[PDB]
């Protein structure tokens, strides 16, 4: 197997949010982990979180 991911990759994937209009670095990173690197269900988290 590999030695380790490419942490650019999440770098990535906060840019996706942030198309949104987000705006929360500190929330795709808890989400995240949350998640374990699902941006998928970060995204989505925001959103319905924020839906109010």
């Amino acid at each position: 197997g590999p030695l380790g991911s490419s942490e650019d990759q999440t770098a990535a994937l906060m840019a996706h949010l942030f198309e949104m209009g987000f705006c929360d670095r500190q929330l795709n990173l808890r989400l995240l982990k949350k998640h374990n690197y699902n941006i998928l269900q970060v995204v989505t988290e925001l959103l319905q979180l924020n839906n109010n």
